[PDB]
């Protein structure tokens, strides 16, 4: 069961998802945080990485909600639903947290992959039409 | 923190993984067991499709490997890496069990994306083959 530091985190990670809040996400990543994404193996590194990607892929996430979550002694890995467009799809944060309650991991998967390979495309456009 | 029925039940399904035992894996499913892969959508339901899916996919990938994992009151994320030839990927099995120790739901999921449809064609091939 993860300590005060890291729900506080957790709390913090919902928040800044449920309210699209990102201008406070760097603040909740660990310097050397690594971030796995749906649609290549290699991992980014840092926090710039994130800071692109995650509103835009948020942002492309229709109909977003939280379903089954589960712990581990530092980390969680929480499962939800989404769509874009008429292209439904389930999938999974996986979020590692150090003990001052900073995220150190940050996995995301989707399926099906299908729907992972449309979603990528538009995610690349939407990063490079980011107004901030 | 799960009971001791679905602790039991989640070292069978390790034993299963482990062994390749598919044979004892119907014993360990509800009847109405649900199976979401990763490739396509909607669930399917009951025992006949995850005992001719899950098994092929297995049968493709190599060094299957359990990395991390986590549990809710009722059920497990069991993180996973694997290859199939020169293509990683890494993945997760969600796992819901019932108070017996029976797998209500088994989700599975992939990446990256790419590497995922290659493994669906090969699946695809080795279940027509076993048909």
């Amino acid at each position: 069961s993860p300590n005060a530091a890291v729900q506080s985190g957790l709390q913090e990670w919902h928040r800044i998802i449920a309210e699209a809040d990102w201008e406070r996400l760097p603040d909740l990543l660990a310097e050397d945080v690594v971030f796995s994404n749906p649609s290549t193996f290699d991992p980014y590194h840092g926090k710039g990485p994130l800071m692109v990607i995650l509103p835009a892929v948020f942002s492309v996430l229709e109909n977003f909600q939280y379903a089954r979550h589960f712990s581990s002694k530092s980390g969680y890995v929480l499962e939800f639903n989404a769509n874009m467009g008429d292209e439904l799809l389930t999938g999974v944060d996986l979020i590692e947290f150090n003990d001052a309650g900073k995220i150190t991991d940050l996995v995301v998967m989707m399926r099906p992959a299908s729907v992972v390979i449309d979603l990528s495309v538009e995610v690349g456009k939407r990063i490079a039409a980011a107004q901030s």
